[PDB]
């Protein structure tokens, strides 16, 4: 590798060369990567994939949120986790992060039939093993985010966190908020799409089973805003953080189901 991997916005804004992603090392040219393009109307119900169940997802906390460079993560540190979902296994909560652009027609890695979201945010779990590495030792939890004209209240303990946080590696605590308060509500999630994929940043593990949720997050234009206006890519801040956005993949021979 001749050099450290960056998204097509890096390269194309800076002369520091870096590894465009249609470039990427690891397992990121393997043939079952992730994110797609979900044809919503070809993908099969499954009536075994049931409500998921949300632990420590009401609970609130003051959380860590941090910026690594190609986007903002949240702590979780296991201080929440996920069954049913058609899932194998319980799952424990690792860290939360996003995708998003500064247009409201893009941001998002997923798409649903051809249209991109504004944002899309990331939920990563771990499966609980047994005795008997996996295709499903990673669930990740993807959610749209639509641009309006709704203020998200609950948003705002993360947007306004985004402040603090404008160069790489740099760290601070949220005010009181939940997990829910991030989410569309409870209910409507039950509507669902699944499939087998890859981890969308360098080494593209390809161990995730990936949930996309149909029911977007409402957030106001001026909320996704602050994600570009606040964050940087770089120490010297000549780089403003948006389109962190891995490029489609192709399904190849896998399968999309939904519930
Ligand atoms: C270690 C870890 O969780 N990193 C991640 S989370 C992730 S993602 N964007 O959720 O598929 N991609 N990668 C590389
Ligand atoms: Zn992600």
């Amino acid at each position: 590798a001749e050099s450290h991997w960056c998204y097509e916005v890096q390269a194309e804004s800076s002369n520091y060369p870096c590894l465009v992603p249609v470039k990427w090392g690891g397992n990121c040219q393997k043939d079952r990567q992730s994110p797609i393009n979900i044809v919503t109307t070809k993908a099969k119900v499954d009536k075994k994939l049931g409500r998921f169940f949300f632990s420590g997802y009401d609970k609130k906390q003051t959380w860590t949120v941090q910026n690594n460079g190609h986007s903002v993560m949240m702590l979780l540190e296991n201080k929440a986790s996920i069954s049913g979902g058609g899932l194998p296994a319980p799952y424990q909560a690792k860290q939360l992060h996003l995708h998003w652009s500064d247009l409201p027609y893009k941001g998002s890695e997923h798409s649903l039939d051809g249209e991109h979201f504004a944002m899309e945010m990331h939920i990563v779990h771990e499966k609980e093993k047994g005795t008997s590495d996996p295709e499903d030792e990673i669930a990740v939890l993807a959610f749209l985010v639509e641009a309006g004209t709704q203020v998200n209240e609950g948003f705002q303990p993360l947007v306004e966190a985004l402040s603090n946080i404008p160069k790489p590696e740099m760290s601070t605590t949220m005010a009181e908020s939940s997990l829910l308060d991030l989410l569309p509500k409870e209910e409507k999630l039950r509507h669902y799409f699944r499939y087998l994929g890859s981890l969308t940043t360098p080494t593209c593990d390809e161990k995730v089973v990936w949930t996309v949720f149909r029911e977007p997050i409402q957030l106001h234009r001026e909320q996704i805003l602050a994600f570009s206006q606040k964050l940087y890519y770089d120490k010297e801040q000549t780089v403003s953080m948006k389109d962190n956005v891995r490029p489609l993949q192709q399904l190849g021979q896998r399968t999309v189901i939904k519930s």
